[PDB]
């Protein structure tokens, strides 16, 4: 019976803790806690930012009120904002708050729970209590449970399940809840603090103890089952994350597509370049196999660069949306069959593969390709050596004991015949310059150069005519007064003269042909010689021309001019008057340019009183 | 007793004879001749010539006087010369001479013969036949001969060889005359006619017949004595001849002299040329070869043209000078020992010897500097891909059992002995690019190429490096909260983004690598971010660089921002109030963008009223 004012005391203090556990709900949005709503209250700052969280507007409060003035001044106007929205003011002043009067405070706290939880659940005819109840009522409807009021209905805890159950039934069984005090009220407050953000507002310990929970207290629960509402509106804000997140996803989903892609084109290009590879044929021309090994450079010097750029790239890619994915916990990436890195890397050693057996197939073109040229070259022109130089040797080989005019007309033979190689020359002449068109500055195959060739064969070609000739003139020393070597001095002098093959001295030719013999004056180059044109009319019969039957005839003419030994016997007898040794003085007598006195006494021996002649007569 | 008549008639026929022979021994030295004095001189033109050979003046007598009254006007102006020199006229006038008078005509020839033949002779009270007889007498003085007058003295001829001993012992034998009248006679007119020059004007038959030869006619002989004095007077004009002669052979002296300058001038600068290229040593270097090889080009192009051509040009002067003896009839000219034509055409073989003794030399010089220089790179290209090769397989081989601990030790070996080969590699290059400086296009040594050492240099490294990150991180998985599959990721866009080998992020690489994972959009290149400034200043602690530990710590970060599978479960769970399935509708009252929901619809499978996301607890 004396129960009723002992339980008013124990009330308090649990009315005490729920209301600082229902602020402190609110303030932890804004970082703010409490430890008691009896003291915490008293400097004014904390219940502003409990009433502008609940009120949504900013009041600015002294930060930290240190004399009673701000603090009472602090309660006016944060105290005027609840005084604004229809809640019961009743007894209390800014003073009574800033004292810590405990009935007054927490008078204080009970009106803005009933403004700011549950004011609009007045219904034609309910006050915020009434309204709470009879929709705690209708919620449980399903449920085994006895409902009046704020205490003794909720003191089984087992209308604290049936609430929870009929919004969520996914977290909280039913087919559960029996004679465990503890369990029930334990298993709804930790529901409510891990899935519906709801704080343990109330204590397992305290209800259990008592006859009765403190309706206020248990009403407070009450905001706090609309508080689970009032976070989890606050966590479809948070649920407004998971749109971020889900844009971080359609991201990664995006950057897939760049790489295949990418990875697709890299595949493509690659395929497609080792094609043209095996696809070439090496030549056969140098000129050709080198632009064809010039083309290999082109590729390694840009297609190449980008082959293995883009394949690293792409494997950068791939490792780093599969960070994404691995960061997100979502599971990672698998890339289409043969278009993950380690294939894309496969394809750059297919490549690497495709060059290096091109440019082997091309350096063994080159190499053949330049044997060939120099074999070009030097099979013919070694076979052609031989040949000129074996003709060499036979008319180098002075013996022959077979008649002369046999040995004319064999010799005639053989030099038409080497006259024949001559034709052969000119392309042993093109494939030299063609080793020196294709760069090549050593030749393994011969020591043989053209000019050697052409030098051995035009030498040769001499020897031959130069015999020829000359046993002619020994078969025809006979029937004219030419000795054999006398024909040779002249053949010499007018093959030396006439300038091609040509077979006639040219007005020109004849002319430095004669001054060389110095037959007139050395003229040769300017003027217009009476002299010589009066020669050349003479020489030349109709021929416009020396022929050399005419040359040879001019220069008989010459010679006959000349006297004989025993006529130039004479000559000196008639000087001397018929001495043998001649005396400078009877010469003198004749009168000859001193000159040609001093030139005998330098030539001929003297004999006495003058000098001889019989000397000169051999 | 007779005998006195008839001898005189006989004497005419002599004296006409003996005349004419005087008249024509004059003008043969103007070509002319006639017949017979008595008919001849009728028309004057045939007087006057002699009249001007024998007077040193000219006349102009009508070349061909056809009509008499020329002939007798020819005969004024003839005679009117004769009369100038005191020669006798006596009877005669022009017309006794065109009439053709015997005796006059006789008589006329015979004053001409006094006064241009023996006037001068005239001595103190001597006349022209006395002083001549007294000339004779004297002349024969030595010999046993009876001179009294021009007829019996000169009978037996012994007279007539006795004159010209006395002048000219050499051409006729003394110890010889006897009783040959034809002989002695013979002998002299022959002497005379072959060495005197004087023509046989006396028949030998007509005076072995006769009593006596006429005196006139033997004394006309004796201007045919002095005629041969006369002759050779003008045969010292054809001794003069013999200076021209003379002049000929002094010439074709000095050209021996030009011979052997220039044989001489050509057998010192062969004998030079060929120690020049005996004294060269060939090259080991490329370019030197190629310079060495160059000059024997210079060689051939201009000096090897120049010796040539002067040894024929040599060949020909010898020739022509010894077209010049030979034709004038001297003694060829024989070359000093060694510089003959054929010993200078053998220093021109001794030449063309030495350079193609040469050019092997050099030829093989380039041959074998050639393949030292693709032996330079092929060899150590071999060894080096060789080693840089079996480092590679030894990464690539998947299989070793041992633990991971040991694995990392070992593999972090390897990599620091094959990180040594580098250091061989740019010796490697240099030689590569030797070849090219070398213009060398193939290489049977090798078909290596130095980028492809590079590149299996740098690839074969990462992959060691990136297994020991990746076995280090697998250490490193126990203690740290990182998968060591997620360092891979790390590491892998870490070293992506550092350019070189300096172990931090730039400020600017740092940008790149995030502007890449999307974290802030690209705006990269050009602005002041002061978002990026601030996310840059938070991560780099101090390191005014992105440690990478200070870049893991930040990915850490980020995805330390993402929701669990279990907590994304939850997140689900609140968008449809606990339902398993999500409607559209619930969804769209949480407000996502269309987008979102699409992806969404899109992405798991539906499950009656709304779309599952028990697929996405996995």
């Amino acid at each position: 019976a004396m129960a009723d004012s002992e339980l008013v005391a124990q009330w308090e203090k649990v009315q005490i803790k729920t209301f600082t556990k229902w602020v402190n709900m609110h303030l932890a949005k804004k970082g703010r806690k409490i430890n008691d709503v009896t003291t915490d209250f008293k400097n004014g700052v904390e219940l502003c930012a409990l009433l502008e969280i609940i009120g949504e507007t900013t009041i600015k409060c002294v930060t930290n009120p240190k004399m009673r003035i701000q603090m009472t001044e602090n309660l006016d106007k944060a105290l005027r904002f609840i005084q604004s929205r229809d809640v019961k003011l009743t007894g209390i002043g800014p003073t009574d708050i800033v004292d810590g009067n405990v009935k007054l405070t927490l008078g204080l706290v009970w009106t803005l729970i009933l403004r700011f939880a549950i004011s609009e659940l007045s219904a034609e005819g309910l006050s915020a209590k009434q309204g709470l109840l009879l929709w705690c009522q209708k919620k449980c409807e399903p449920y085994p449970v006895k409902v009046e009021n704020f205490s003794e209905s909720f003191k089984d805890g087992k209308v604290f399940c049936a609430l929870i159950h009929r919004h969520r039934p996914d977290l909280l069984d039913w087919e559960t809840v029996g004679e465990d005090d503890r369990a029930n009220l334990e298993k709804a407050f930790d529901v409510a603090e891990k899935e519906l953000g709801i704080p343990k507002l109330l204590d397992v310990d305290d209800i259990v103890n008592m006859p009765r929970p403190d309706e206020r207290s248990v009403m407070t629960y009450v905001a706090a089952l609309y508080k689970v509402f009032s976070s989890n509106d606050q966590v479809e804000k948070a649920g407004k994350r998971a749109g971020n997140f889900l844009d971080l996803l359609r991201a990664t989903e995006g950057m897939v597509h760049d790489y295949e892609q990418r990875a697709q084109a890299l595949k493509e290009n690659i395929e497609a370049a080792i094609n043209k590879m095996n696809g070439v044929e090496p030549s056969d021309e140098y000129h050709q196999v080198k632009e064809q090994i010039n083309e290999t450079k082109n590729y390694r010097k840009g297609d190449k660069r980008a082959f293995i750029k883009e394949q690293g790239d792409l494997a950068t890619l791939f490792g780093q949306i599969n960070s994404k994915l691995r960061g997100m916990k979502r599971p990672v990436y698998v890339a289409p069959e043969g278009l993950d890195p380690k294939s894309l890397e496969g394809y750059i050693a297919n490549i690497s593969e495709a060059e290096r057996a091109l440019r082997s197939k091309l350096n063994t073109a080159m190499r053949n390709c330049l044997i060939a040229l120099r074999k070009a070259f030097a099979d013919p022109a070694n076979a052609t050596d031989a040949k000129i130089n074996e003709y060499r040797t036979f008319v180098t080989d002075e013996t022959s004991e077979a008649p002369l005019e046999e040995q004319v007309a064999t010799l005639k033979a053989k030099l038409e015949e080497l006259k024949q190689v001559e034709a052969q020359l000119p392309p042993i002449e093109e494939a030299e310059k063609a080793c020196g068109d294709a760069n090549i500055e050593d030749n393994e195959y011969t020591d043989v150069s053209f000019d050697d060739l052409q030098f051995n064969y035009e030498q040769t070609v001499s020897m031959f005519e130069k015999k020829i000739v000359y046993i002619e003139a020994q078969i025809n020393e006979a029937s004219s007064g030419v000795t054999a070597e006398q024909m040779q001095e002249f053949k010499q002098s007018f093959d030396a003269f006439n300038g091609g093959h040509n077979g006639i001295l040219d007005k020109l030719e004849f002319r430095s042909c004669l001054s060389s013999m110095g037959l007139i004056d050395i003229d040769f180059t300017g003027g217009e010689d009476a002299q010589y044109d009066a020669i050349y009319n003479n020489v030349t019969k109709g021929e416009n021309g020396v022929s050399f039957d005419n040359y040879v005839q001019y220069m008989k003419e010459k010679n006959d001019e000349n006297p004989s030994p025993e006529q130039l016997n004479e000559i000196f007898s008639t000087i001397a008057a018929g001495k043998d040794s001649i005396t400078e003085t009877d010469m003198q007598k004749a009168g000859m340019s001193a000159e040609q006195i001093e030139y005998v006494k330098a030539n001929l021996p003297q004999k006495g009183d003058g000098y001889d002649y019989a000397a000169w007569v051999k």
